[PDB]
């Protein structure tokens, strides 16, 4: 998870 973790 981590705030999202999938493109940034």
């Amino acid at each position: 998870x981590x705030g999202x973790x999938g493109g940034c």
